[PDB]
């Protein structure tokens, strides 16, 4: 089961400010965590997904992202 879930929903709040299209966000999180455990999978799709979807949604892949790398 997911616990990379309950990190990403504290994530979609605090990177809400900073993120544009923020309930389309919330999709591929739900998404990501559905296919995923732990937070470092979730990690390695939100670098493939910044990748793969065109700007202004990949610039706020990368933001959610990037929180989760900055957290210990």
């Amino acid at each position: 089961g997911s616990v990379v879930k309950e990190k990403l929903e504290k994530a979609l709040i605090e990177v809400r400010p900073y993120v544009e299209y923020y309930n389309e966000l919330k999709a591929l999180v739900s998404k990501i965590s559905s296919s995923v455990n732990d937070l470092e999978e979730a990690i390695v799709v939100l670098r493939e997904e910044e990748k793969k979807a065109s700007e202004p949604f990949k610039t706020d892949i990368r933001i959610l992202l990037d929180f989760l790398e900055s957290k210990p």
